[PDB]
Formats: structure tokens, C-alpha cells, sequence
């Protein structure tokens, strides 16, 4: 050996590159200046491999690791081969369990920091002071499918934070919508059972488009709210960067004082909220099935690092039942007109891991990873999952240390007399491994609740009822939150709402359910209901059309907090545009395009009929990043087509295939000089259209308009001209 | 609050004491300077406690240890209590699968050096330098019972030895007897069950007094050689210090000009070989069944370092038929007096470890853990053995990345394209995980073999033959070995030897079965048959009468090598000694013996009918160690009574059954004075008798005799007198 | 071969015989006529031996059992010996983990039946008629030992018994003393640490005598009453037949009306009360290791079952 | 054994045999057959040796490996003939 080329080009320069511009790497290799206290600390367990002789797990080098040891060089192998044999047992070995839910994620390293002293109102440590740091390992993920499953699928997406704390770890589980599909954990088996593959074929995989799920929503009106969510657009995310992230239960804050403060979390996604549309999202399944993996690792890589802000709704405990809902009912959400969210800090997600399975795959969060400052509530649901993720873990992760697995151990002091367990790592000298002892001066200490580094003590909460298996009479009202989300909704967010039940219920093959599901939706709304039925073939009937709609929430009509676009929030930064190349392009249009799309941040990919380059006509080599059919509309987020020999390109199907496929998409489109020939592929106005940029050349305003529709994200103006494009 | 008792008697002193003086506590805590790379390296994963706050292993500090959370003082307890639920849970999941073999065991931390380089012969770094130090770990063992059974049963024992050297680990895993029961590696698990407890009830544990066994090897008389092993005093050693250590297998030396050399590997125990008898060892069982961990761990806290020769049995290739045995077959030894052992170097044992679970009960050790310069050979029982252990292994520590583990740890580099599995502590940077690449430029690459730092590659031999599954025809000899064996014994020894087997055969209940191992006695020898038979009462016919006694092995008709006690190797240091304390002590006695005592490094227990204190004739205060019941005979090399006042302890059931015990036993004892009185006790001679010392005072020569009977180990010339005793 | 003698002293007759006799052998050839429901219904999972061949267990018969297969009599293991690989591979993976507590137990099968309907305190159904009756499966044990420990140690003894009812299984789980001791099950690893084997070294097995016990002991006097049995001879029961067993805990039972009455469970042994002296006990730990696990095996087999009411 | 838990695999359902299988292995995690051999060892003669091996032939025999014959020096080598 001596396989690297001699031009050094199988290496990526270890500096923040655009998305497609060299291989991507193991985040300490492309970063390695970006430190954070947990990424420091995970030095000691990181293996390096340059200048290394190959040994066995041992220590003993290998001289041959082409061949087994045989008697004869076409002889049988041998028994005595312990190199084979070790190196096969590892491979036969390398799998663990998948998580049972939420298997399918993608993660970062980064940090988080509070704007703000926080201990008017908790004396949780990480919280308490604007310059104290705490690292942070975050996965993103969907709920349903495996963990070779796909991206975008339609489904809720999970978002769990570790925080590195002082005091211990802090896990902050939650999900993209701000409510749960049920209400008691007993029932979540059934929940989960009902929306993953089903039983007898195990079909069908990251969909819940399928009669048990729909069967099970149809007898549980509980889980209309969230079923509404993930109907939305909110079903299907641009990247976890343009996403919300909500811890949905009420859990309380604890201050100095001892007052407790009900909290709801918020995420609140810097780089705005951004959604696909279903016909894309689901072809991208099959293009590029890790899109949102990809996407992820690559916007930090190229330093558009996800930022979040931390958001607090706070609701004094005087104020528990003064809703016209319960607010420890995971099912309904706290409007964020009669309860804002209050900024409290910002998290950055600044580096990949190093190895997926080590760090990613190993990761394990729980919600009850508390800390002192923060409570539980009685929210039956969270009460439930209190139980199950330190079980599922021993099983998963092999054993009762998986705290010592590098990604999971806590950056501050950790010291008691739990002791052995499968694969312990810790060797502990205490003379005692119980407590009270004398041997070791009773050495490891309890020590007393109190404002800061003390014992965690629960928050006194009076308890008084009987012992019973039932469900709050408060927690019994289904459809007042769905129809505050309906009526929130922008009018084409309201369509592909319709859309995607009526998709989802054709492919139930028992038309029974899809009658059940279009009754409830017209205990919700009528209009919505109707425009359902209408595509499933339904009628509703006389008694349907007569159902009363529910209440306002305290007087709500609308939250427009619940839409996506109803209220502008795009940020055009780590979006990326398609640039069609022909064999002679005007260098012209390429420097000025180029040279916007850069001062806003936002990159380009070059897009050819075949790989290696082309010449512009100024003699520039430019070289070609996909074919028009290797790299599809789907990925980008606008298309850019400039002048030059369009004669090139006018007759290439998959040319005229992408322009269709990105206008039926509802992506902004520019088209310069004689790139304006394709208006007539996508059938457009010889005056122009809203959401078309065109011009004679790719100059001043051209790109100025092309960047607006961009922070626009999609042109939803164009959805009535789409209906006929065959696309 | 405030355990630890004022006068810090609860913490044992940092420096070597003698057994019994403090507590025993953790290696890093007794002797925190003793230090080796391994010990050094260690250090990593070592958890203090002192001065530190009780946490969860999420780094929570607990505020109440003492109470689960519940409603109300009377109430139930809530699910959500986190810190009960990981407290249990880790406790729960204590426990993983014991060893399948040799689960009983005890181990510590030394170091090993050549005498000399032995590059000529082997190209092993471990041995290229005699200022080379290696690390060792090594543990030692039963083989039949489990984790929980006694020590000091009659059984084979396990003497693993982990080197941790620069060019890999080597594991050298040998027994305490030269030869192995069985040929072949397929006949392994029958064999196990077969001594193991029987499968309808699970009896008996640490025996192999059943019927199972003896139908065994009653069947199987390849299992001879080492039954007799067994049945000798060589199964109830009388420390782990005090026995010898064997490979049992032919293996390879590979010098750096390829020339292979056959090697039978041995330690030398350098404190002596000694055993204890069978009445002793069956009630040391009951009455302390840890005595040989307690033992070994204590004479390393007194710095009675456990020390041990490495030797080497050499045989050139050109020799490998020359004897009348096969050198592949593992029920064979190689008698010292036809190949000397060349001694090769020095292992000394320093320090315990620190917590027992995470070092000695994870250890794992494999003879196919071999490094360059050794090799393998066809023996067939070592040939099965490189498939199993690390196939238990996956299983007994939870998967593949059992190396990770500290204690396995190589203290080399160690670098390869292995990744995953449970419990992957190793976070890999590398951007390949396969060879060959480009991408890391090949690393980590292959190394060719050479004479130092080079690749392992097998010695080339020859193989030819047709695939069989066929046992070799050389190896059909069952009975010259055990006959060597015995004629090489001591009478003592040999009578030891009948009454092994009459004991054990007493213990089978199938009448045929006794039968049959009396008529394979008697193809060994005829004085052993005819001595086993008679104590069962069988009668051996006429042509057992007549059966022709085996050849001698290569002309010899014994081998004084195979005696314990034949050829003198006695050493009293480590050893110790009780003394039968009175309540008025004639002080002048114990100064003279604890002195001479001391001036040879034996140890003393200062006994008496109760605990606490009594005072010696001129106001000395005596601190008693242990009751007369509480540390019986069993435990001890030798008694000494003083003079004092006799009359106190002359009439105590339990002072005088010490002394019959330890007499039965064959102990020396030393009466001073008035002690003499005793001597009716154990009805002996007016005139005195060898074995006993006896005078006025315990002065000049008293502890020269006593210290001279102590250096032979036991008094042999007693045993016809025993037999009366009624003890 | 090879044979059993030809006079059939090998094989234990399947009668009811006294301890010594005969070898003792599994259950359901020493006595095939004892049935119950639960004995009956593991018949589907029972194999049997005589007369069959020797296989894989993927049923490929076996023609040599005594050799790995080898590139001529004197050369090296083959790795396509699929028949040694799964034989040594069955073998490497027999062991489980053993019970974190109780890991030292000896069981058998039997049956229960009320002597009346207890219809009047509770709706169980195993205790509503004198004519119903439920198979039972009871393990005895030691607590602090592992499974390789020795049986006539002083400690707690475990006494659980399966209910195999008609609607569930109830799951009685005592001890031969009517306390515990301690009060929270937060100290339950706190207590079993301090009488288990000392971490540094592994030392004492099966015994309570050392140093961290009695330091938990006398910090924590809510300890003290259990402590005071264990110390007695009910610390050393001479039989598990002998022995008195108990829930420990208050639990309810609820009749058909609803209501709640407070109880706690008892055993009482017909064979009486009757320990051991601990000088015996301790030797005996030596001398049979199994003793108690080998009485009960043999009282089975010689017809003297253990009763308890 | 990792993927399914034990050496008892061929025990579940699906990968049972349909034909007889007795052998001396025992125990194991997950062990479903209650084996009432007196014996868990051969050779045995309290059970009378059984289950017993049978001899290779043309029906229901034990299987035999074909003898093909074997000679070289033990190499890690790929063969000339395969490149
Ligand atoms: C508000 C409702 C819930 C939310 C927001 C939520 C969120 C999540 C997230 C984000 C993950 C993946 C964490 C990771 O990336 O590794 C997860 C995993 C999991 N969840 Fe929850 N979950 C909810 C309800 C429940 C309930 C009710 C249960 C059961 C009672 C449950 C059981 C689990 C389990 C067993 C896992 C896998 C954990 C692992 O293997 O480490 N979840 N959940
Ligand atoms: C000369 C013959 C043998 C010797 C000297 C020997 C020695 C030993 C020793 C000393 C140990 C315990 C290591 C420790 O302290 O952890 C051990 C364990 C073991 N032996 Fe061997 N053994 C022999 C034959 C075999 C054979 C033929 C097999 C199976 C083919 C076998 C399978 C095992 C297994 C599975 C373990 C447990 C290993 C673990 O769990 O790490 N042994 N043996
Ligand atoms: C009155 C108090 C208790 C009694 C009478 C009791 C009794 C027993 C008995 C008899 C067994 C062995 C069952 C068998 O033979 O398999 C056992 C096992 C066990 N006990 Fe308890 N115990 C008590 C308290 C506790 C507590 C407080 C805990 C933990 C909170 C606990 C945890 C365990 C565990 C983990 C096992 C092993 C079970 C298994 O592996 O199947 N015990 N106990």
C-alpha cells in the first residue's frame, strides 16, 4: 500500500466547507479545534488510526489480513486461526436492539446558555447564570419506523436534548408537536402497536397510512389533536432545523424558596419553520431516504449550525384549573395567546459525532433525568414513561452501567455504592458499599435540599383520592383543540390538511373505518369533514351535517402561533438552490448568481446531463456536482436555470423534468435569458407569473426577487395551476 | 453523620501486616505504592469516595437515602420516584453468569521478568530482556464448583496467568497437575457433566465423589493419569502459593530465523509444595470455605508476595517421537528426569486488587492468546480449546468488546477495522472500517513477521492426512503414566492416594461401578488395587490377580519429581502458627516464641476461650486474636501452648480438642512448662515422641525444633499412632 | 456398548424407597404415576432418551461422539466440524446469571386444597371449595450464599410457593421468619451489600459473620428483630420440612361484596419444629454441603412428603 | 447466540426439527426441553449408553465426513489459481 492519491484529494480540508464540496467526516477530524466540556472529555475513549500498525483486539499484529489459515493454499481452514476468528466474531456481533420507538434519528454535539439568571423562579444550576455553559448531545428523530426506515416520511419527529450539567444530567424529551396522540401511558402499547407494521407481514413500514391506526384513532377520539398535527404539513419537516420542539407535558420549577411554577418547554427553530409538501416528501423517500440525516450533518459542516431558543410557558400554581382544559392533559396544548412563551436561552449544535453507533446509536435519554430545580406532575402519560425507559435500556444497552458509555456519562462527579452489574467499567476503592456505614466514615454523603448543589427532594404535593384505574372527567373533551388548530391554519395549510387524511384514508382497506374517522372529523369541523368525505366518496348525512361544532378555548377562535406560515419566519441561510448547466453557460449570469447566493448565505448546486465539467464561455472550467437525474428538484429548494447554449439542454427529458417537478412543488423558479424557453415546459404567461423570476440576463433584481420568494419558502399562490401539470 | 469511630480504628494502616492484625481492604487503598503499567494504567476507571456527595449515576445528589417516595408517611409508594427505581434496578441486574468451568477462583496483580534473553530460542518479546518488566493479572481456581462453593475441596486447580506485554496480551492458562483427564476437546462437555453436579438434583457441589464421575472414568481410562493426580494429596493443596503450575500442552517457541522448538510449560511454587490432608481439607470446607482466597489475599497484605519460576521443558523437533508417549496428547507428562525444566524466569504477586467483581470475576482469559514467538501444536484438547473461551466470552460478558473491559485491557497499542456491538467503549475516527482503503491512506496497515515488532504468522508445518475423525493410535496407552506416578510417590503419599479413592468410591452408590474403577486399579498396579478393593470389600479374582503391570515410560520405575514431599522444599515463611493462650501467660515464653517466630517470617494467632484481652504474668496486655472454636486447627501449620496457668485452660473441651485435631493432622506441636500436661490429652509417650517438642521453658533450642518440624511441613511418622484417636 | 450391568442394578426401581437405597433419579421415572394438572401439562415439553440416536440438535444423527474431525488422526481441528461447534457451543453458553438473592435453592412439585370455602373473606378462587385443587411448585433456599454455596449455613431461609390457579398464578413468596430486617425497600441494597461477600475481596460466603454486617446491624437497630431469629437455631433449621415459613407483609383479601380484611400468611410445618446446633450446622457445611437439598430430594422419594398447613 | 438470545435457538417454534433430536447438551438461557435422562454424559451406563451413536450407511445412519485428502503447510495464502 499506497492507495491515497498523491494530490491529497481523498481527505476533506478541515475547515467549514458547502454541502457537496468534499467527502463528509468524523466531526473530530473536520472540526477539531470546536471543544465544548463533553466533547473534551470523551478524548480519553477516541481511538486515532494514522502511522498505527492493524492488531488483533489483543495488541498482536497482524501480518496477513487477506486470508484465513488453511492446510494448503486450496486446503480447509483450521480451528487455530484466533485472527479469523476474533474478526469474525466482532461482525457477528456488532448489532443491538433499536430503540422500540423513535429507532429512525440523526444527532449533534453543541451547547447551550440562558440569556438570563433563571433563580427568581428555579434553582436549576444550568439555568442560573448567562455565562455558564452546558454542553449538549441532541438526536432528532421519527416514531414509527426501523432504523434503516426513511426521513420523510410523514409521522411526529422526536427531539431530545442531553444536558451536561453541574448538578447531574437533564434529558428533555420531546417530540415536534406540542401534544401527545393518548392520554394514559397504559394505553401506549396499544397506540404504538396500532401505528407500527402490522402483526401478521409486518407491513407497512414509516407510515401510518394503514387500517390498525386508523381503526384505533377512529375509536379514540383522544387522539384527533395530534392525528391533526401530523396530518399538517407538521407530518413532514424541511430538516430538523426547521421544525418546533415541545417537551408537551407540564413538569414544574422549583425556586430557592420552595414555590413551584408549572412549565411547559419550547424550542423555537432560528432558522425558521419550513415544511415539505407530501408528494415530495414521499418521492424523497425513495431519491434519497437519509435527507434529513444528510441535510443535518452537512448544514454543520458547512457552519449553518441548527440554533434553537429555549422557551418557558410559566403558569403560577394558583392558575391550575383556570382553563377550560386540564393542564396535565398531554392531549391538549397551551395556547400561546392566553399563555406566551418566554425566552429563556439559545442552544447551537456546532459539531457531528465522530462514530453513529458509538455516540448516535448508544445515546439513551430519559425524561425522568431530572435535576434539582425541576419536578414531575401527575400527567398520567408522564407518569407512565417515568417506568419505561430506564427498563427498556437494560435491554437495549446491555445492562444497568449503560451510564458509562461515553456518550451518556454525566461531565460532573458521580459517586454511590451501586456496585457490579454486566460490563462495569468503574472500579470502585470504597471500603463500604452500603450505606450507613463506619468503614468508610459513611463516605459517599447524602446532602440536604437547598439553593444550590444540595439533595433532590420532591416538591410536597398533596395527594388525596382513592386507589383507581380512572381517567380525569377533565381529560374527557376530544375536539375543542383539533378545531382551534383547523381554524389556525392558512387556507392552503388547510388543504393539504384535507389531502393528506384523504391519502392516508384510501389506503385503509376497510371502508367502515374511513366512515368512522370522516364522523369524527365532523364532530371538528364541518368543512373539513366535507372536503374529506368528498374525496373518499362519502356523504355525510343529515344527523353529520347537524353536529354542533365544539367550543372556543377560552374564547379562542384562532392562534395564529399554530401555523407554520401565517406569520412570516423565513431565513434563507444553508438553503440550497439547483443551478442547470449547458455547454456553454454566460459566465455572466454564473458570477452574479453566485455572488448573491453567497452574500445570503445560501448554496448552489451544479447540475449537468453528465459528471465531470463544462467550459463556460469565458473559458472557466466548471465542474459538475450531479446529473439532472442524480441530484433531483426534490433536494433544493429553488431552481436557477442560466443562459447560455440552451439548445443543450431544451430537449433533455430529465431537464424539463426537474423544472416541472420543482413548479408542481411550489419552489420559486428563475429563469435568465434564453433559459426562458421553459416557460413552456411548465405551461407559463408570456407576461410572467408570481413565484417565476425571468429577465434578459441573471443581473441586479433578478437575484433580489429570486431571494425573496426563497424566505417566502414556497410559492402557495401556485397550488390551483398545479392540479394539471402531469407531473 | 458520624460513623467513623474518634480513634480512626476503622481504617486499616497503609503498610504490610501480618494476617489477622487490621481489616483488609482494596490493593490501591493497603498499598498505594506498589504500582506496575497495569496498575498504572487502571487508574482511568478507579472511583474514590471520600469527601464526595452520594449521587445517582446521573450525578443527582440524593438528599434522602433512606425513604422511597410516597403519599403520605403511610402511603404508597409513587412510580415516580427516580432515584429508588435506579438504586433497584442497578442492584437487580448485579449479577452475570459465572464461569462454566472454573467459576470459583481468586486473583491478584504482580509482575514477571526473565532471568535472561531467550532470543535464541524464542523471538517473544516478553522474554528478549531480562530488565524487561511485564504486568501480570493472575487468577487461580477450582474447576467443578461454582462462584459460591469452598476452596479447599478435592478437586483439580485453575492457574491462569494474563501477561501484559508490548507486543500483545499473552494468556498462559495451566492447571496444578501436568496432564489433563481427557484427549480430545469433543469429549469435553461430557467429561464436565460427568464431574459436575448430576443434572436430576444438582448434587453434589466441589465433588467428585458420585457415581456420574467414577462411571466416567470407569469407561474412559485415559482419565487415569490424572485421577490419580487427583486422588493424591495434590488435590487438596495447602495454599495456591504452595502447588505447581503447568501449560499441560506440547506448544511452540518460534525463534527470529523460524526455528521451531516444542515447550512444555511450568511454574515453581518458591515458597514450597504442601498439602493439606483429607479429614483437614473437608472440615476446612465448613469451617472456613473461603480459606484459600483469604489466605492468598492476606499473604500479600503481610508482603508474602506469592513468588513463582517460570520454567520450560525443551524438546527439539528432530526429537518429537522419540519417547514411548505421544507428545501431543495431553494425558501424558514429560518426566523431568528424561527433559529437565530450564528455568526461565521470575513472577511475583504484589498487590490485590481493588474490587473484586470488576477485576477478578471479568477477567477472561484464552490460551489462544498467543504473541509472536509462540505457537501452536495438533494436540486435540488444545485444539477444541481456541474455539471455546472466546465463545463463553460473548456470552459471560456481554459481547464482543470484552477487551474494553479494564482488566483485559491491553496496556499496548491496539488498532483495527473492528467496530459496534454491545457495550463499544472505543469511539473510532478512522474514516474507514475496512482494509484495504484509500481514504486513511490503508491504516492501520499489516506488518510483515520479523525478529521483533513484526506480524504473526504461523509456524509453516506440515500437514498430511485425510480428513478423519479418528483418535491418534499413539495416544491408546492408559496406564504407564499413572503407574509411574504412583511408584514415584512417597509410601505416606501413596497410602493418601488409596484412601483418596477408597473415600471417593465409598460416595458411589452403583456397587458395579466401584467394581469396575478396582479392576482399572489393578492395570496399574496391584498393591493399590488390592488396597482400594480391600477397603471396599471387593476381592479381586484371579485374573485381576494376573493382569501384567504397564511398561516403565523410557526405562524409568519413578521420577521423584512427582512427589510432593520426596525431594525437601520446604520454606516457613508465610506459614502460621496458634498459640494457646491462659489468663496468666508466663511472658518469658511468648517473648521467645514470637521472636523466633518472627526472625523466620511465621505468623501467630493468639488464641483463647473468649475474645477481648487477658494479661501475661508481668502486666503485658494481650490482645486475643480468635476463640479456640472460632479459628480452628484447620486453619493453622502448628500449635505451641506456653507456660502459664495451665489450670485455666486444662479442662476446656475445645483447648484440648485443638490439639487433638491438629495432632490427627499430622501438625507439629511444641508444649512449654506446665503445656505438658496436655500430652495426656493426646496420649503420648512419657519419654516424648517425634513431632512433639516439650520442655521446661520455651527457650534455647524449643523453637529451633519446633521451626525444623515446621520446614518438613507435616510429621508423616505419626500416622500409624492417629488411627486411635478418637478425633 | 456398553452397558448397564446385566443385572439392571443400575436403574432405581420406581417405587417409594428410604434414603440410601437406590440412586436417586428424576421424578417422572422414580415416579410416574404422580400427577397433577401442572405435572401433566410440561409432559409436551418432556424428552425422553432410551432408544433413540445420538443427534445434533438440528436432528442430524451422530456416528463418532468421541473425536473431532481433523486433517489425518494426528493433525489439526477442521473448522467445518459443525458437530463439535455446536456441542462446545451449547456447553460454553449453559450458565444464566443466578438470583441476585436466594441464589441457593432446592425445589419441588406438589398440590394445595382448602380445608373449607373461605368464600366469606375472599373471592380467590384456589381458596372457594375443599374439593378444588391447585397444583403447587415450592422452592427453599438460603438468602446471602450463591448457588454453589452450602446449605446448613446460619441465615434467613427463603420458603415461595406458585399457585397454579384457575385465574393466575398467585405467587406466595416467605421466609422461614415472620419479620424482615429492614423497613424501606430504598435500604434493600443497602442491607444485602452489607451481609453479602465484602467487594474488595469476595469474602465471607454464605455467612453473616463479618465486619460491614454488623456495622449495618448497629446503625441501623430496626434491624435488630430479625437479627435476634437469625442468631437463634431457627438460623439453622435442621430440615426445610422442618421449618416455619410466612409472608412477612400484612396483605388483603377481598371477598365478593368488597370488603377488605388485613392478613398475614403462615406455614406450619407437620413435621414439626427442629434446627440444628451450630457447631453441627457449621461442620456440616463441610461434611455434606448439599444436606439439606438431598433430604428433601430423598424424603420425596421415600414417601415422607413434606406437609405444611 | 447474541442475535436470539441462547444456544436453545433451534427451541423456537420455527426452527424446530420436525424429525427427533436427543442429545447430552443441557441448560442454556431460555431452555424449553425438561430432559428426564438420567445422564447428561457418554459414555454412559446409567442409562445404558443412550442415546447412542449410530454408524454411517446407506439410510438413517450417523452422519461421516467424505476422507478427502489434505496436505500442504499451514499458510495464510490465497491459492495461485483463484487470482
Ligand atoms: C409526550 C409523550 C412522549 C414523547 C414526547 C416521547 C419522546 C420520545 C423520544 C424523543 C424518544 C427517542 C429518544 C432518543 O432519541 O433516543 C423516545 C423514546 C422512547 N419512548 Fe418516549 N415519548 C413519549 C411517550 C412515551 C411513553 C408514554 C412511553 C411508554 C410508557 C414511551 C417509551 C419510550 C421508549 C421505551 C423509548 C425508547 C428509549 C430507548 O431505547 O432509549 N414514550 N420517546
Ligand atoms: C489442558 C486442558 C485445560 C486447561 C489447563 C484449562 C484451564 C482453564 C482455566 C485455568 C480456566 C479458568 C480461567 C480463569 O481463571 O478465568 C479455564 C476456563 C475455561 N475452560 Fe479451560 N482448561 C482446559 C481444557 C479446556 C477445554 C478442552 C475446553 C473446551 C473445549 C475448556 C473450556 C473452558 C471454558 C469455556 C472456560 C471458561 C472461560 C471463561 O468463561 O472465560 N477448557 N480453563
Ligand atoms: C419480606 C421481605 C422479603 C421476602 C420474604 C423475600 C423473599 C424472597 C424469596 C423467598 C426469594 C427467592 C424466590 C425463589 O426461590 O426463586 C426472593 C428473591 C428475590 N428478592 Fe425478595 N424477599 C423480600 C424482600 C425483598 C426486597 C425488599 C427486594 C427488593 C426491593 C427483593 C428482591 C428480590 C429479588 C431481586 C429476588 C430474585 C428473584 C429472581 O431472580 O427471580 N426482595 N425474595
Amino acid at each position: 500500500d499506497s492507495l491515497a492519491p498523491e494530490d491529497g484529494s481523498h481527505r476533506p480540508a478541515a475547515e467549514p466547507t458547502p454541502p457537496g464540496a468534499q467527502p463528509t467526516a468524523p466531526g473530530s477530524l473536520k472540526a477539531p479545534d470546536t471543544r465544548n466540556e463533553k466533547l473534551n472529555s470523551l478524548e480519553d475513549v477516541r481511538k486515532g488510526s494514522e502511522n498505527y500498525a492493524l492488531t488483533t483486539n489483543q495488541g498482536v499484529r497482524i501480518a496477513d489480513d487477506q486470508n484465513s489459515l488453511r492446510a494448503g493454499s486450496r486446503g480447509p481452514t483450521l480451528l487455530e486461526d484466533f485472527i479469523l476468528r476474533e474478526k469474525i466474531t466482532h461482525f457477528d456481533h456488532e448489532r443491538i436492539p433499536e430503540r422500540i420507538v423513535h429507532a429512525r434519528g440523526s444527532a449533534a454535539h453543541g451547547y447551550f446558555q440562558p440569556y438570563k439568571s433563571l433563580s427568581d423562579i428555579t434553582k436549576a444550576d444550568f439555568l442560573s447564570d448567562p455565562n455558564k455553559i452546558t454542553p449538549v448531545f441532541v438526536r432528532f428523530s421519527t416514531v414509527q419506523g426501523g432504523a434503516g426506515s426513511a426521513d420523510t416520511v410523514r409521522d411526529i419527529r422526536g427531539f431530545a436534548t442531553k444536558f451536561y450539567t453541574e448538578e447531574g444530567i437533564f434529558d428533555l424529551v420531546g417530540n415536534n408537536t406540542p401534544i401527545f396522540f393518548i392520554q394514559d401511558a397504559h394505553k401506549f402499547p396499544d397506540f404504538v402497536h396500532a401505528v407500527k407494521p402490522e402483526p401478521h407481514w409486518a407491513i407497512p413500514q414509516g407510515q401510518s397510512a394503514h387500517d390498525t391506526f386508523w381503526d384505533y384513532v377512529s375509536l379514540q377520539p383522544e387522539t384527533l389533536h395530534n392525528v391533526m398535527w401530523a396530518m399538517s404539513d407538521r407530518g413532514i419537516p424541511r430538516s430538523y432545523r426547521t421544525m418546533e420542539g415541545f417537551g408537551i407535558h407540564t413538569f414544574r420549577l422549583i425556586n430557592a424558596e420552595g414555590k413551584a411554577t408549572f412549565v411547559r418547554f419550547h424550542w423555537k427553530p432560528l432558522a425558521g419553520k419550513a415544511s415539505l409538501v407530501w408528494d415530495e416528501a414521499q418521492k424523497l423517500t425513495g431519491r434519497d431516504p437519509d435527507f434529513h440525516r444528510r441535510e443535518l450533518w452537512e448544514a454543520i459542516e458547512a457552519g449553518d449550525f441548527p440554533e434553537y431558543e429555549l422557551g418557558f410557558q410559566l403558569i403560577p400554581e394558583e392558575d391550575e384549573f383556570k382553563f377550560d382544559f386540564d393542564l396535565l392533559d398531554p392531549t391538549k396544548l397551551i395556547p400561546e395567546e392566553l399563555v406566551p412563551v418566554q425566552r429563556v436561552g439559545k442552544m447551537v449544535l456546532n459539531r457531528n459525532p465522530d462514530n453513529f453507533f458509538a455516540e448516535n446509536e448508544q445515546a439513551a435519554f430519559q425524561p425522568g433525568h431530572i435535576v434539582p430545580g425541576l419536578d414531575f406532575t401527575n400527567d398520567p402519560l408522564l407518569q407512565g414513561r417515568l417506568f419505561s425507559y430506564t427498563d427498556t435500556q437494560i435491554s437495549r444497552l446491555g445492562g444497568p452501567n449503560f451510564h458509562e458509555i461515553p456518550i451518556n456519562r454525566p461531565t460532573c462527579p458521580y459517586h454511590n455504592f451501586q456496585r457490579d452489574g454486566m460490563h462495569r467499567m468503574g472500579i470502585d476503592t470504597n471500603p463500604a458499599n452500603y450505606e450507613p456505614n463506619s468503614i468508610n466514615d459513611n463516605w459517599p454523603r447524602e446532602t440536604p435540599p437547598g439553593p444550590k448543589r444540595g439533595g433532590f427532594e420532591s416538591y410536597q404535593e398533596r395527594v388525596e383520592g382513592n386507589k383507581v384505574r380512572e381517567r380525569s372527567p377533565s381529560f374527557g373533551e376530544y375536539y375543542s383543540h383539533p378545531r382551534l388548530f383547523w381554524l389556525s391554519q392558512t387556507p392552503f395549510e388547510q388543504r393539504h390538511i384535507v389531502d393528506g387524511f384523504s391519502f392516508e384514508l384510501s389506503k385503509v382497506v376497510r371502508p367502515y373505518i374511513r366512515e368512522r374517522v370522516v364522523d369524527q372529523l365532523a364532530h371538528i369541523d364541518l368543512t373539513l369533514a366535507q372536503a374529506v368525505a368528498k374525496n373518499l366518496g362519502i356523504e355525510l348525512t343529515d344527523d353529520q351535517l347537524n353536529i354542533t361544532p365544539p367550543p372556543d378555548v377560552n374564547g379562542l377562535k384562532k392562534d395564529p402561533s399554530l401555523s407554520l406560515y401565517a406569520i412570516p419566519d423565513g431565513d434563507v441561510k444553508g438553503r440550497v438552490v439547483a443551478i442547470l448547466l449547458n455547454d456553454e453557460v454566460r459566465s455572466a449570469d454564473l458570477l452574479a448568481i453566485l455572488k448573491a447566493l453567497k452574500a445570503k448565505g445560501v448554496h448552489a448546486k451544479l447540475l449537468y446531463s453528465r459528471m465531470g465539467e463544462v467550459t463556460a464561455d469565458d473559458g472557466t472550467v466548471l465542474p459538475i456536482a450531479a446529473t439532472f437525474a442524480g441530484a433531483p428538484s426534490l433536494t433544493v429548494d429553488a431552481v436557477i436555470v442560466p443562459c447560455g447554449n440552451i439548445a443543450d439542454i431544451a430537449d433533455n427529458g430529465d431537464a424539463n423534468y426537474y423544472l416541472m417537478e420543482a413548479y408542481k412543488h411550489l419552489k420559486p423558479i428563475a429563469l435568465a435569458g434564453d433559459a426562458r424557453k421553459f416557460k413552456a415546459t411548465i405551461k407559463i404567461a408570456d407576461q410572467g407569473e408570481e413565484g417565476i423570476v425571468e429577465a434578459d440576463s441573471a443581473d441586479g433584481s433578478f437575484m433580489d426577487e429570486l431571494l425573496t420568494l426563497m424566505a417566502a419558502h414556497r410559492v402557495w399562490s401556485r397550488i390551483p395551476k398545479i392540479d394539471k401539470i402531469p407531473a
